[PDB]
Order: structure tokens, then sequence, then C-alpha cells
């Protein structure tokens, strides 16, 4: 914004670098990088950013609910008392209620498929489509896997790995962390 | 966009425009038009982004947990068992895992100053400390009673107030709701550290 | 009004919106918003649309006096030869015969109390009574050097405040506000 | 409004009831009981909302700047010291800047085709264009006969006359005043 508006159409004028790269290189907020892509007749752009995934892991014996914001990356998981449309509901809502949730992606078991939770889904006015999961739930097991003796219950070492998920492990362009890469996405959103 | 900026910067120059009447006025992203404003010598746009105050509640004979964004309104609240440095100290922990958590303001409780608290901190990272607090749970009891109806038990009331005054109370002059600010600041405060 | 109050009335049901909030999620007159509120058990609704706020203030020399729309921050100024009730009590029948205005706050200002301006709210039917100043002065600042007199800045000031400056809800200026607000006292009557 | 917008609609689809009929047979607002008669295929709810005319009038060898918006009727005016440029220009900054002026109707004087209303006019955004405003002149001096003796200035007269206009002669099937009815548009207008 420091005139890295024209910088960046010279730019992508020669090379048609990608909005991601001129967001980084010349600071600008993403909703401006993209437009310049946009106006380019040799270019296109490149999920929805209120589409969900849900589901259940397990670990020592232990039920843990795993959400997945599938354009980002970032995660938000729990260690629930019981593998009931009552407790998913529940963490749905709170989901919901700070995150822009606007489909959810889940199986279609006697969980996911409750009452409860489309009770949940109808009030929040989320919408049900019902391996991005098995690699978040790999990746989880294994955050938790290198940090459990850091934490007697399971549930404290569960929330600490969400927590290193998604501010230590960085990568991309930006070098951002998927906690910022959700935050990134939606701010962008609201922008248009 | 549609060299929107250009006419959006020439009216400014003229009339000194509000970033909320240049975005809607020439369809520009809020965050254009707010750097025309930035840009004018003549103006200048109108809390640290790491900032948040944690509190006790009660209802019901049972126990709120509360964390205030100062800096956006923004909330995020749980029923607890038990008002213990355990129920709070896990209560921080997934709260930092979410946001950008740096400063947490308490009144002291025993369990805000609970050693278990003060090792969820030092491992997340994070300083303790210590009206925005006290008038929230006002607002936020104040919508759990408007929805408590819909609910069996509290712990749901709680949560449809929480997402209700996160996303269904706008205001100010961008007209957002708490939860789109704190994105806002949050997103914004990346940025400038890049 | 497509079924808009059909589609505001289950989200309010729900999260017990606000009536500005419903009135601009489903375009929806004010009144009806309002009505929506008004019939829940859960709620309570929401300034009077006839309180205006009338004071004087000093720029270069000069008497600026201003008028402010208590409820929706709508202004109107001008600059006065001198700060006596005569020039006060012209002002308020210029007011009064653009806008419903019902009662005016002031302070006891020797031009504010007046017997020649009791004499116009009396005609006009106007009831006394009893920081927007900073703002004017901060806009005429920002416009100064577009104007010789300072009347006409005064002027340009207004009009800034009045039709460039959006916020709320809605993202309404103070000039659509006043509209609005005094729209919807009529239909509600 | 108690179920009124009901009971209004199902005799509408009898009746054809008027806007202001239904709103007072059903303690309906307005502005609902005309999206009725909308609604209706059957019936139909019967000039530019940014338009105005602005001209000049003389009574006791003083000049009166009148503006008129006319889809509504109402009026501003005010004694000015001359008919120039000068004034008008400042006249219609003020103007402007309470109302959404679009477009202003004047006659051809160098009164209203002056630099100096061209310039106040660009600031302003408005489009100018050199007999709704003779009617509204020849009332306007009516008024103000008869409420003369009230005020000793033409000035005072004049604006006891603008607001006994905008706010005490009231007509139309609303029933509504001038001041009212520019509100009105004006708000619509708005959505
Ligand atoms: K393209
Ligand atoms: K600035
Ligand atoms: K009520
Ligand atoms: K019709
Ligand atoms: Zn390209
Ligand atoms: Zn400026
Ligand atoms: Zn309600
Ligand atoms: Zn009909």
């Amino acid at each position: 914004f420091l005139d890295g508006i024209d910088k960046a159409q010279e730019e992508h004028e020669k090379y048609h670098s990608n909005w991601r790269a001129m967001a980084s290189d010349f600071n600008l907020p993403p909703v401006v990088a993209k437009e310049i892509v946009a106006s380019c007749d040799k270019c296109q752009l490149k999920c929805s950013p209120g589409i969900w995934q849900l589901d259940c892991t397990h670990l020592e014996g232990k039920v843990i609910l795993v959400a997945v914001h599938v354009a980002s990356g970032y995660i938000e998981a729990e260690v629930i008392p019981a593998e009931t449309g009552q407790e998913t509901a529940y963490f749905l809502l709170k989901l919901a209620g700070r995150w822009p949730v606007k489909t959810v992606h889940t199986d279609n078991g006697s969980n996911f498929t409750s009452t409860t939770v489309k009770a949940a889904c109808d009030w929040a006015g989320i919408k049900q489509e019902d391996g991005v999961i098995e690699s978040m739930n790999k990746e989880l097991k294994k955050i938790i896997g290198q940090v459990r003796d850091q934490a007697e219950h399971l549930k404290t070492a569960v929330q600490m790995a969400v927590f290193i998920h998604n501010k230590k492990r960085k990568g991309g362009i930006g070098g951002y962390s998927a906690g910022e890469r959700i935050v990134d996405i939606i701010a962008t959103d609201i922008q248009t």
C-alpha cells in the first residue's frame, strides 16, 4: 500500500505471480492481491472459508472430537466424556459461536446423524453436507505423542497438541501458522 | 475496485469521507477505503490485541468462566464444574491454542492465583496481571435470560448466548459483530507484523 | 417485505435480534421491525424524535450557532452576527418549520433565555428545556482551505458531517438517520 | 399489527381497499398497508425525489429566495440581501447539506447561471437545468400576507409562512403536510 499496488501489478504483468506471492511480497491485503489476479486475462484464482470437517478419534480409551477448518487446516479438538450426539451438539454450538461455520462435513454415523446434532445445526444455521481428517488425526496424535509426558491427563495433552499445531508449525509463502491462516482467510472473506 | 480507488480518493480530497462511506459509495473493500483515510494528512482512523479479561460469574447455582477480548468485545464462556485452578487452567489452555493470548487480567480469585493456572500460563507464554468484565457478564446474563427457554440445560443456553453476542449483535462505525471485529483486529495485527 | 417479516420473525425467535438489525437484514421498514420486538415477551424496544440540543461556539472570532438532532446526530449550524436572542429565535423559526422540533435543550445562555426566544418557541410550539461542537470544528479544519468566508466552510462541514460520515448497522449517514427516524414516527402516528 | 396484516389482506382480496382505509380500519402503519396494495395483482399504488425548483420572488422591496421539493411540495425560503450568485450559492450549500439534492431546476437569470453557483453545485454534486414554483410562490405570499402583522420584520413573517406551509396545510390521500411528505419520500427512496 506504499505503492504496493503498482509494484505488484508490474510484477504480475511480467511473471503473473499468484495472489499469495504478491500479498506477501508487496504487503498488500489479500483482497487487493486477489483483485490483481482477477484483473488479469491470462490468469485465474485459487475451499469455502465456511466449510468444516468433524470427526471423532480415539486414544487411551478416550474419545476426542476434532473439527478442521478445511481452507486453513486450523484445528479445534476436545476430549469429550462420551461419543453422544449431545456432547457433539454442545461442541458444535461452541465452535459455531466463534467461527463462521456454514456447512459441516461429517460421516453418517449414529453420533453425527443424531437428532440432537441436527437440532444444534438447525439452531446455528449450519447445513450438514455430511483424507483431510485422517491426516489431522494422525498429525494430532503424533503431536500428542511428542508432548504426552508434559501432562498427567490426556485432556491437557490434547489441548497442548492443538496449541502446537495451530501456532508452532509454520510454512507456505507467508510462513504463517494454521491459526493465522484461518484468521486471515476469514478477515479477507469479511472484506468481500 | 473498478478504478474505484481513484474516484474514492478524489472524493476524499473534497469531502474527507469516512472509510465506511467510501467503501459503500465506491464499492471498495473496507481495508482499501481505510487506507485512503490513512493516506490523507488531514484525517486519522477511529487496547492491545493480546489483552484478555477473565472472570467467574454465577447463575442457577452453576459457575460460568468468561473470557473477553478487550479490544473487540469478542467473548468465550463455559460452564465449569467448580471454581478451581484446574478448570481455569484447562479453559485458558483451550483459549490460547485458539487466539494469540499474550496478557490476561483477572480479579485475583484463588482460582486465578493458583499454581496450576500459573503453570498453564507459563507453558502457553501468557502474562498475568491485576469495567469491561462486569458490564459483559451483565450483557451475557441478559441474553441467557432471553434464550433460556430454548434449552433444557443452562450450559446450552450459555453457549447460545455467546453465539448471539459474537455474531448477532452488531454496531460501531463498521456495523460489525464482535466476532467479525476480533478477526479483523488480529488479522491486521499479523500483516503489520509482516 | 417479500415475506421478510416471516424471516425476521424466526431470526428473532432464536436470537432475539434488535430492530435495527432486523430492519437492515431483512429489508423491513423500522416500524415493522420494532413491532416484532414489541411482540416478543423476552424483549423491550431499543431519545425522543423531537429533541434538539442548541448551542453556540466560536471560531475565527465569529459565532456559530449549532443545532443537534439528539437521536440521529444530524446537525444544522450557521454563522450568526451576534450571540443575541434575536438571532437565536430566527434560527429556531427556520429550524422548526423544517423539522418537527418539539423540545429544545440549551444552557442558561443569555441569548437562549431571552424573551424573544421564548416568543419564538411559544409561536412554534417548542418547549424549552435545561462535544458535537468539537467534531464540527474538526471537520471545518479539514475543509477550511476550500472556502473563503467561514460561513461557507461551516456549511461544507455540516454537509460533510450529515452526508459523508457513515456508520452503524445500516451504514447510514446522519442525514439518512434523521429522515428515517422522523418518517418512522409518522408511521406510528 | 395484532394479526391485522392478515385481516387487512383478507379484506383486500374482497374489497381491494385503499391503503389509507386499511391502515385506518386495521390499525396498521401506512407502509404496511401500502405493501398489501403493492402485493395485489389487481391494484396499483399510484417526479424524482432528488429534484428541486429554485426561484426568486419579491415583497416589500426585498428579495426572497424560494426552493421547492417538487415531489412533496415542501418549502425552504429566505430573505437574501441581493439577487446574486454569491447569495444563491450559499443558500444551495445549506440546502444540499440537509436534503439529498440531486438536480436543481431554475430560470435563466444570471442569478442561477453564475459561475459562483456553478462552483457551489459542483462541490455539492448537484446538476443544473435552467410552473410548480409559481403556485408555491403565490401561496407563500398569501400566507405571509395573513401572518404579516404577527411579525415586525419581513424576515420572521417569511419563516412563519414557510413553517405554516410545511406543517399546517395538510391534504392528499394520506392527509399529510408537505413536511411529512418529503420525509416519507426521502426515507422510502433510501431503502
Ligand atoms: K482472472
Ligand atoms: K492519516
Ligand atoms: K416487548
Ligand atoms: K400492485
Ligand atoms: Zn496474470
Ligand atoms: Zn481526509
Ligand atoms: Zn425477543
Ligand atoms: Zn387489490
